[PDB]
């Protein structure tokens, strides 16, 4: 059955309701101040990562876009995430939070401690982006319809570390599922992003949280530490 | 940080594997001494079917990239050996057929629609960095072979029937020849640390979702599905 442009959304919206990773128990400690300084610390060293490799998955799909009209709203993200120099973008905020927790610039930047569960789910993603058809990599950025980053509840963090903290997407699979089959595609390829999200946390529980067997290259306590 | 001579590589890769290869892992360690349940051993059968189904495709890969014919003799070998001469031949179908052991349908495993999103990932990625790096660190990816059994671990249970069980270097010297600055001999040792990274990971993933704390992510096999 085609689904009109409003059950289409309801659908989409739907994986959200039940998918998303705000409903994830390592998201739900974050949220409720149950996480350890050294669980935070795990989380902030990842998703530092996740959050510098989207400017690259934004550039792979940016590379595959079929024309001008399109690039010129798709690069908007890449020029939000970097900025216009050094300190600028955005990806500053999250390099910020890692240095809120104690770590060394350069640690953070290395990349050298974070879990390969969190860089496989990030090469799975730009992967995705770059081989996909164009409508499941544009979809794949709907987890943007589920729009806050948690961190006052732990007194370790300074308020500087606050300071940095101070319908595209929708409207083009809407247009281009025009048949069921693109409809599966664009729910499975929102489907998949939220794997990506669960998958991160996954790991962030298992080394961390229980039973607490962290990877060998992953980040210790105590490690690329002030 | 200095250049290695090439028995001080050898060691040093060697090395790796006695601190990161997958027989360390807990979760292998129970599955060799005997300690996971019927259900446990299925999500490992069914996972675990993913990482060998791809590995042709990975060697594929390689393939793809190797300068020239002689090259391509040698490492289309490994394509044969997993995938065989006829259709129930190779070393994939061994995979299959424990999986179908345990009491999977044929369709069910091939689907792959039950495995662990970390399952997925981690094998993907493998075949991605075969494809993407240097020609050397998709070669050195390789060097888990110098530390390669799932015939006797198998023995420990009961339900695994004797019909399932009877179905169960280039490399190192390319990497010695080619690894000829520090910069090279240090991707080559990080290669085959990703090679021992994508084989841990997806033994954590199995671990958290199927031995403790024994939280399945939203799609992956559950008992009694696919059976």
């Amino acid at each position: 059955r085609l689904l009109s442009h409003e059950e289409l959304e309801a659908a989409l919206r739907d994986i959200g309701a039940r998918r998303y990773h705000n409903l994830h128990p390592f998201h739900r400690l974050l949220h409720d101040g149950k996480l350890s300084k050294d669980q935070v610390r795990a989380w902030a060293l990842n998703r530092y990562y996740y959050q510098a490799m989207i400017p690259v998955k934004d550039a792979a799909l940016l590379a595959r876009l079929p024309d001008a009209q399109l690039r010129r709203i798709w690069r908007q993200r890449i020029v939000d995430h970097d900025g216009d120099h050094e300190g600028d973008g955005g990806i500053e905020r999250w390099l910020k939070l890692a240095e809120g927790v104690g770590f060394t610039r350069d640690y953070v930047l290395s990349t050298k401690g974070i879990l390969s569960a969190t860089r496989f789910s990030v090469d799975a993603y730009v992967h995705f982006v770059s081989e996909r058809s164009l409508l499941e990599a544009i979809a794949s950025s709907l987890t943007e319809m589920f729009s806050v980053a948690m961190l006052k509840n732990y007194d370790f963090i300074t308020k500087d570390t606050l300071a940095y903290f101070d319908d595209f997407a929708l409207d083009y699979v809407k247009r281009h599922a025009t048949t069921p089959e693109m409809q599966r595609a664009a729910i499975d390829a929102l489907t998949f992003k939220c794997n990506v999200l669960w998958t991160q946390l996954d790991a962030l529980y298992f080394a961390y949280v229980a039973p607490g067997m962290v990877p060998p290259d992953a980040w210790q306590p105590g490690e690329g530490l002030v």
